[PDB]
């Protein structure tokens, strides 16, 4: 009959950010009050980012997966060398940090880049993901950090 | 006499949301909002005479912030002189546009303190913005401490 149109929810909007306020948290937010939060289960943690399966998708599509972000996105992507996903693989590189608050170490970073192809033989890309852990014993996430480089 | 006194956090604001606007949104979201005489949801950017202070104050007065703070301030209708000092015109004028029109101008300032033109310069900086007008009047200022 009538229409009846589906009615999104922008989690940004619903929080009524004012013009010029972005997203660009510390590694020490991420972690305590995004990681550990949502297992806590703050309203704000569940509802700023996506859970998804990172690793069923090429890092090209995953900003309009995002709840938001302009150049940058972030996911909570199931806790688990060269992982497939999509046409290539995520390659782990650099050095991890530790991640710590008042004293204490709270978290890892680590960062990963894309390659397209089949390992060893992948191209490398400028997709680049930034995986945040908790340092806890074997429900369980990790908090991704998704962008390209340049 | 019983008690009778006198009466950021009202905002809802996440963890990690920190304000860093474009030049276009500081002239048309804030600027031009404010001179047209719109309502704000909240007052994040107040009212000040900025040319009362000493910049190492300011941070004080700011509603919020971790390294650079935001004020609007009278426009003024070289070398003004602020507490301790005075700001110094630096580098070259910006025009500011939105959608194919000109709609405002950025002027950066240093801070010197001493008497003009005998001062030593500081770390702070101010940007200045202003709307382009004809040949509710104020500048929205950025207050920043270089390093
Ligand atoms: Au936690
Ligand atoms: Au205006
Ligand atoms: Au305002």
């Amino acid at each position: 009959g009538s229409h009846m149109g589906i009615q999104e929810t922008d989690p940004l909007t619903q929080l009524s950010l004012p013009p010029g306020f972005r997203f660009y948290p510390t590694d020490e937010e991420l972690m305590v009050q995004y990681l550990c939060r949502k297992a806590a289960g703050y309203d704000f943690s569940l509802q700023l980012i996506a859970e998804i399966d990172l690793y069923k998708f090429d890092p090209w599509v995953l900003p309009n997966k995002a709840l938001f972000g302009e150049k940058e996105w972030y996911f909570f992507s199931p806790r688990d060398p060269n992982r497939v996903a999509g046409s290539g693989y995520w390659k782990a590189t650099g050095t991890d940090k530790i991640i710590s608050t008042e004293g204490q170490r709270v978290g890892i970073k680590k960062a990963l880049v894309f390659y397209i192809g089949k390992a060893p033989k992948g191209t490398k890309t400028n997709w680049i993901m930034h995986e945040y852990r908790l340092i806890e014993p074997s429900d369980d996430w990790v908090l991704c950090r998704i962008y390209k480089k340049q």
